[PDB]
This record gives structure tokens, C-alpha cells and sequence, in this order.
């Protein structure tokens, strides 16, 4: 499932002078299923199971 | 603005066993942030305007 | 201060079948003193003054 | 094998106020081989051999 706004992305990249391929929002999003898995073993390491966003 | 469906990214973190605070999805967004910023720098660095999912 | 042993990231890169550019190594000392940066504010977010591998 | 030299990492984190635990050297290494790995990817990505420090 995609999990970015694929329009805010291309916008913000849009607002840097920059262009996105069209294949270039696919590849942020399995970065963003990374960071996601990353946190949630932080957020077991600290014994909680609510995730804050200093564990991203 | 919010570059990710927070409904989806609270819903992928539940179905892992987790809750997710008020703010977690907004300390998300500000490492999206990040990431796209790192990847502007990285497409500049190969002399190219359009952003590749292998920039990020 | 380097806190990167140069040789043994080119060893890396080199088993992986790459080569280093000359300033490559102080473009990953910088990356690694923003994981620890990145890794004290963890540490301090969970009551802690002892950094731990999972704050990384 | 280590990338980093343990005693200068330990000598930043205790220069901002913090401890280092016994396995957290251990933890960024794997970070940085993460690292590497990530920006061996984004070296072919570019039809290059030599690792830039744009890459990391």
C-alpha cells in the first residue's frame, strides 16, 4: 500500500527547482516502510508499544 | 503539509502490534523531509534535475 | 576528528567490487557524526544518559 | 569487522553529556555497513564504480 501523498511530494520537490521521475515516489515509499520497521524495533527496545516520533 | 495518509501509516504500525502517539506521524513527516532534501543533493551531485527513487 | 577507520571502509567497497574516491570517506565521517547526533536525541527522549545500539 | 575508532565515538557522546554502553559501538557499525550498502546502490544507479561522498 502506498503510504505518501505522491502530489505533496512532487510538489515540495516542485518548490525546489527539481522535477520527480515517475517511478521516484515508489522508491521513497519503501524507504518510508524502512524508517516505519526501524522505529517500531526502537520502540520495543525502550519497552513501550506506542511509537512517538523520536523513534523514527 | 503532511507528505504521508496518516490513517494508513497508524494502520501498518497497529497491524504490527503498536499504537502511535498523537505526534508520531508529524516526527515522520520531518524525517520525509530530510530524506527529499539528502535526495535533491544527491541528483544535483550527478549533474540531473529529475529526483530517481535511487536518490533517496 | 575522523572517528572512521578509512581502510577499513575502502576494504569494504573494494570486497563489494568498487572503488573510493579521494574525499569519499569524510562525506560518511559526516553521515556518522549526524547518526550520532541523531542517536543522543533518542537516548535523552527515553529518560536515558547511557546511548544504547537500538538508539542508533 | 569495526569501521570506527570505539574510543573517539565514546569521547564525542561523553563530550555532549552522555554514556556509551557496551554493545552500542557495535550498533552504529552495523548502521554504517547499512550505509555503504546504500550508497554502493546509488553508485551503479549513476553508472559509476567509484563511490562519491555524494553517495552516502
Amino acid at each position: 500500500d502506498t503510504l505518501i501523498v505522491a502530489s505533496k511530494v512532487k510538489a515540495y520537490i516542485k518548490s525546489k527547482g527539481f522535477m520527480t521521475s515517475g517511478d521516484a515516489v515508489d522508491g521513497l515509499n519503501e524507504k518510508l516502510y524502512a524508517l516505519i520497521d526501524d522505529a517500531l524495533k526502537r520502540t520495543e527496545s525502550n519497552k513501550r508499544t506506542t511509537v512517538r516520533p523520536t523513534d523514527f
